[PDB]
DNA sequence: GAATCGAATCGCCGC
RNA sequence: GCGGCGAU
DNA sequence: CGATTC
C-alpha cells in the first residue's frame, strides 16, 4: 500500500541543469555528477528506512503509530466521540434493559473508546477480517484500558507516579501489562483500590462490546464498510470488515509524500553550498527536504530570518563548510579489526531494603542489555560510513544551526560525534609541523589520556615520559593495548601516529591532525565574564591561575569547611511526626540533625565526584531540588549497592542535606552565573504573563515571547507553546484529541538558552576572526570545542580569547537584552522587575593571557 | 482563599 | 510522547 | 519553595 516517489522524484535531482551547472561552473562536471548521485543516494537510503519502518509498524498492528496515519486520525477522532456520546442518550431514553455492551462502556471515557477502536481495526486490517475477531480485538482491548487505568486514574493519581515510570521502562504489551498485574495485586494487599478486585469480562462480553464499538464507527465515519458472506445460511453466515479504499489511499499518498522529505545526510566529495540565504545551502541539488539555516519547529519561526542582516553570522558559518576533513586510515585499520571481537572495542580490557535494593540490580541489567545492543547499532553506522569515504581524497560536511545559534553539522556522519568518530576524522589540508606545533601535539595527546588538570610543563612531560609506550603504540596498536585503556582511546591513538610521523621526518612533517581546545565550563565562563564575576571566572579558569582550576573539586573543598564544622557545631538528632498523607496514620522517626549528617559524609569521603553532577546541570537550570536526586542516585545509592553506604542510615536525609551543601558552595563560588539566571528567569516570567485587572477580567497585556539578538548578529526568538489536550492511555500510547505560549517552559528555559546563544556566538566569531587575521582555513567546532591543524594551533590559542574580550568590552549583553523587552513590560509589572545585577572587579583582558580558559 | 505542580539544546536508534 | 544511545 | 491555578 505504497507508491515508489524514486522513480521521477529523485530522478530530477541529477537531471536538473540549474543546480548541475551551478556546481560544475565551481568544480566542474564530474565531481558535480558525484556529488548528484550521493545526494540521490542519501534520499533513496531516506526512502528505504522509511519503507523498512512501514512494513514493520504494519506487520506489528502499529500503523496508527506511523506519521502517515495521523492526520486521518485527527479528523476522524471527533465524529466518533460524538458519535460515542449521542448513543448513551438514545439507549438511556428507550426504556427496556440495555444491551450487552452498554454498560461496559461506560467504564472507559468517550475519547479513549474513539482511539482504541480505531487503532485496533487498523491494526486487525493490515496486519482475518471478520468482524468476530476484531471485536474482541477491541474488547480485550477496552477491558485492559478499564481494569488497568482504574489504578492511574482514580485511587492512585499521587501513587501512579511511583509506578509510572517502572511502566514506561517496560517495553512491549506483554511486558507492560504483567508490570500492571504486579502493581494491582500490591495495591489490594494495601486496600488501595477501594479493596475491589477485577472481575474480567466473559468471551462473550467481550465481542458484545466490539461489534458495537464497529457500528457505531461506520455511522459516525466513513473508514469501514461492512459486508455480509452467504447471507441466510445457518452454517456459513459471515460478516467480513473491510477498510475503505479511499482512506486507504490517504495513508498510501501520506506514507510516499513523508518518505521522499526524509534522507540520510551523508558528507560531500565536494565542498558544500554557500549560504546565501535561509534555504537551499549545503547540499548543491534542490530537494524533498531542503536544508534550513537555522532549525525551527514551525515554518513560521524560519521565515523570521528572511531580510535580517547577519553577514558575519553567514561568512561562519561558509567557513566552516569549506573546512576539509578526511578519513584516518590508520585508526580505520584499528578500528575495523577489534570492532569484529569485542561488541565495544575499549569495554572490558584485562588489566591488573533487600527486596528493593535488588530490585534495582535487575532493572541494570535490563538498562544495560539496552544500552549495549544501542551502542552497538550506532558503531556499525559510523565504521560503514568511514569505510565508504575512506579512499576519497577530501570530504565535507555542511553546517546549520540551532534556534539558538549553535552550529551542527548536517550529516549522520560527522566530527561533532563521540570518540571513536571522532578518532576516524582527521582534517585533509596540513602544514609542516614546526616546533609549535609538536609542543601543541603533545598537549592534544596528553589531553586525550585524560591529563588535563595538570598545568602544560606536566602534560609535556606526561608525554615524553611516555614516549616508549606512545611508540610502541604507534608501530602495532593491536599487540599494545595502552592507547585502548585512555580516556578518549581512538583520539589518543590518532595521536600516537603523528606523533611517530614527528620522530620518523622531524618538524617538517606535515600534519592535519585536529588540535581541540576545550573551555573548562562555558556557561559559567560566559555568565561571569558578562557581570565580571572575579571569584567565579577563576574558578573556570577565566583568569591566569597557578593550576588548572578545578570547580568540582573547589565546591567539594567549600562542602567539606562545612562538613567539619558542622561536625563540631551544628544540630543533634530529633524525633519529629510525620504522616504518610496517603494512608493517613501517623507516625514519629527520629530527624537526623546536622552532627550525625556530616559525621556520616566525612565517613564515606566527600570528593569532586559527589559534586560534579550539581555544578554541571547548573547551566541547564538545576538548583537545590535537583542536587538531592542527583546525590542520591549518583552517589548515595551506588554506595549502598556496592557494601558501602552504612553510614547512610537515611539516605534521602543525607541526600537533603548534600544538596543544601553544595547549593551553598555553588551559590557562593559563582555568584555572577546564579544572579544572571535569575535574573532572565525574572525577565521571561513578566514577558509570559497574561496580566488583567481581575475585577474587568479583560487582557490587558498579551503573554509575549522572548527575542534577543547575539552580537555576532544572529536573532533568536524562544516561544515555547503548549497544546490544549491530550490523551495517553496505559498499554496503548498516546495520541491527539492552536497552542498558546507555555509560560513554564519559558522560565525554565531562557537562561540555558541564552548562555548557549553566547557561546554559538563566540565560536561563530572565533571562527570568523581566526580566518581573516591568521590564515587558518581548517576548524574542527562542536559547541566549545576549537580545533585545527597543529600549525595553525598557536593562534587558534589566540584567536578565541581575542574574540571573548572583544564582545564583553564592547557589548552589555545582559543590558542589550533589557532594552528588547522593556517597551513590552505592562505598566503594573514595571516595579516588580529585578534591576540588573552589579558588575564585579574581572580585568577582562586577563583572558588573553589565561592558559588554562582553552576559550 | 487553598490544591496542585515543577523543580538546556541537538542528533541517531526503538516503540 | 515514551524507552535507550551519543554530542556540548 | 515559590508560582500557578482551582
Ligand atoms: O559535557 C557533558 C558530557 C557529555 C558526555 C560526557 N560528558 C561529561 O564531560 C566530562 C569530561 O569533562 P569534565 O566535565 O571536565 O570531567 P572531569 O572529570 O573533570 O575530567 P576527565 O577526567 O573526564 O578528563 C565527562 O566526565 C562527562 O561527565
Ligand atoms: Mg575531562
Ligand atoms: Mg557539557
Amino acid at each position: 500500500n505504497t507508491i515508489n516517489i524514486a522513480k521521477n522524484d529523485f530522478s530530477d535531482i541529477e537531471l536538473a541543469a540549474i543546480p548541475f551547472n551551478t556546481l560544475a561552473d565551481h568544480y566542474g562536471e564530474r565531481l558535480a555528477r558525484e556529488q548528484l548521485a550521493l545526494e540521490h543516494e542519501s534520499y533513496e537510503m531516506g526512502e528505504a528506512r522509511f519503507r523498512k519502518m512501514f512494513e514493520r509498524q504494519l506487520k506489528a498492528g502499529e500503523v496508527a503509530d506511523n506519521a502517515a496515519a495521523k492526520p486521518l486520525i485527527t479528523t476522524l477522532l471527533p465524529k466518533m466521540i460524538a458519535r460515542i456520546n449521542d448513543w448513551f442518550e438514545e439507549v438511556k431514553a428507550k426504556r427496556g434493559k440495555r444491551p450487552t455492551a452498554f454498560q461496559f462502556l461506560q467504564e472507559i471515557k468517550p475519547e479513549a473508546v474513539a482511539y482504541i477502536t480505531i487503532k485496533t481495526t487498523l491494526a486487525c486490517l493490515t496486519s482475518n477480517t471478520t468482524v468476530q475477531a476484531v471485536a474482541s480485538a477491541i474488547g480485550r482491548a477496552i477491558e485492559d484500558e478499564a481494569r488497568f487505568g482504574r489504578i492511574r486514574d482514580l485511587e492512585a493519581k499521587h501513587f501512579k507516579k511511583n509506578v509510572e515510570e517502572q511502566l514506561n521502562k517496560r517495553v512491549g504489551h506483554v511486558y507492560k501489562k504483567a508490570f500492571m498485574q504486579v502493581v494491582e495485586a500490591d495495591m489490594l494487599s494495601k486496600g488501595l483500590l477501594g479493596g475491589e478486585a477485577w472481575s474480567s469480562w466473559h468471551k462473550e462480553d467481550s465481542i458484545h462490546v466490539g461489534v458495537r464499538c464497529i457500528e457505531m464507527l461506520i455511522e459516525s465515519t466513513g473508514m469501514v464498510s461492512l459486508h455480509r458472506q452467504n447471507a441466510g445460511v445457518v452454517g456459513q453466515d459471515s460478516e467480513t470488515i473491510e477498510l475503505a479504499p479511499e482512506y486507504a489511499e490517504a495513508i498510501a499518498t501520506r506514507a510516499g509524500a513523508l518518505a521522499g522529505i526524509s534522507p540520510m545526510f551523508q558528507p560531500c566529495v565536494v565542498p558544500p553550498k554557500p549560504w546565501t540565504g535561509i534555504t537551499g545551502g549545503g547540499y548543491w541539488a534542490n530537494g524533498r527536504r531542503p536544508l534550513a539555516l537555522v532549525r525551527t519547529h514551525s515554518k513560521k519561526a524560519l521565515m523570521r530570518y528572511e531580510d535580517v542582516y547577519m553577514p558575519e553570522v553567514y561568512k561562519a558559518i561558509n567557513i566552516a563548510q569549506n573546512t576539509a576533513w578526511k578519513i584516518n586510515k590508520k585508526v580505520l585499520a584499528v578500528a575495523n579489526v577489534i570492532t569484529k571481537w569485542k561488541h565495544c572495542p575499549v569495554e572490558d580490557i584485562p588489566a591488573i531494603e533487600a527486596l528493593t535494593a535488588w530490585k534495582r540490580a535487575a532493572a541494570a541489567v535490563y538498562r544495560k542489555d539496552k544500552a549495549r545492543k544501542s551502542r552497538r547499532i550506532s558503531l556499525e553506522f559510523m565504521l560503514e560510513q568511514a569505510n565508504k569515504f575512506a579512499n576519497h581524497k577530501a570530504i565535507w560536511f555542511p553546517y546549520n544551526m540551532d534556534w539558538r545559534g549553535r552550529v551542527y553539522a548536517v550529516s549522520m556522519f560527522n566530527p561533532q560525534g563521540n570518540d571513536m568518530t571522532k578518532g576516524l576524522l582527521t582534517l585533509a589540508k596540513g602544514k609542516p609541523i614546526g616546533k609549535e606545533g609538536y609542543y601543541w601535539l603533545k598537549i592534544h595527546g596528553a589531553n586525550c589520556a585524560g591529563v588535563d588538570k595538570v598545568p602544560f610543563p606536566e602534560r609535556i612531560k606526561f608525554i615524553e615520559e611516555n614516549h616508549e609506550n606512545i611508540m610502541a603504540c604507534a608501530k602495532s596498536p593491536l599487540e599494545n593495548t595502552w592507547w585502548a585503556e585512555q580516556d578518549s582511546p581512538f583520539c589518543f591513538l590518532a595521536f600516537c601516529f603523528e606523533y611517530a610521523g614527528v620522530q620518523h621526518h622531524g618538524l617538517s612533517y606535515n600534519c592535519s591532525l585536529p588540535l581541540a581546545f576545550d573551555g573548562s565550563c562555558s556557561g559559567i565562563q560566559h555568565f561571569s565574564a558578562m557581570l565580571r564575576d572575579e571569584v567565579g571566572g577563576r574558578a573556570v579558569n577565566l583568569l591566569p591561575s597557578e593550576t588548572v582550576q578545578d570547580i568540582y573539586g573547589i565546591v567539594a573543598k567549600k562542602v567539606n569547611e562545612i562538613l567539619q564544622a558542622d561536625a563540631i557545631n551544628g544540630t543533634d538528632n530529633e524525633v519529629v511526626t510525620v504522616t504518610d498523607e496517603n494512608t493517613g496514620e501517623i507516625s514519629e522517626k527520629v530527624k537526623l540533625g546536622t552532627k550525625a549528617l556530616a559525621g556520616q559524609w566525612l565517613a564515606y569521603g566527600v570528593t569532586r565526584s559527589v559534586t560534579k553532577r550539581s555544578v554541571m546541570t547548573l547551566a541547564y537550570g538545576s538548583k537545590e531540588f535537583g542536587f538531592r536526586q542527583q546525590v542520591l542516585e549518583d552517589t548515595i545509592q551506588p554506595a549502598i549497592d556496592s557494601g558501602k553506604g552504612l553510614m547512610f542510615t537515611q539516605p534521602n536525609q543525607a541526600a537533603g542535606y548534600m544538596a543544601k551543601l553544595i547549593w551553598e558552595s555553588v551559590s557562593v563560588t559563582v555568584v555572577a552565573a546564579v544572579e544572571a539566571m535569575n535574573w532572565l528567569k525574572s525577565a521571561a516570567k513578566l514577558l509570559a504573563a497574561e496580566v488583567k485587572d481581575k475585577k474587568t477580567g479583560e487582557i490587558l497585556r498579551k503573554r509575549c515571547a522572548v527575542h534577543w539578538v547575539t552580537p555576532d548578529g544572529f536573532p533568536v526568538w524562544q516561544e515555547y507553546k503548549k497544546p490544549i489536550q491530550t490523551r495517553l492511555n496505559l498499554m496503548f500510547l498516546g495520541q491527539f484529541r492552536d497552542s498558546e505560549i507555555d509560560a513554564h517552559k519559558q522560565e525554565s528555559g531562557i537562561a540555558p538558552n541564552f548562555v548557549h546563544s553566547q557561546d554559538g556566538s563566540h565560536l561563530r566569531k572565533t571562527v570568523v576572526w581566526a580566518h581573516e587575521k591568521y590564515g587558518i582555513e581548517s576548524f574542527a567546532l562542536i559547541h566549545d570545542s576549537f580545533g585545527t591543524i597543529p600549525a595553525d594551533a598557536a593562534n587558534l590559542f589566540k584567536a578565541v580569547r581575542e574574540t571573548m574580550v572583544d564582545t564583553y568590552e564592547s557589548c552589555d549583553v545582559l543590558a542589550d537584552f533589557y532594552d528588547q523587552f522593556a517597551d513590552q513590560l505592562h505598566e503594573s509589572q514595571l516595579d516588580k522587575m529585578p534591576a540588573l545585577p552589579a558588575k564585579g572587579n574581572l580585568n577582562l583582558r586577563d583572558i588573553l593571557e589565561s592558559d588554562f580558559a582553552f576559550a
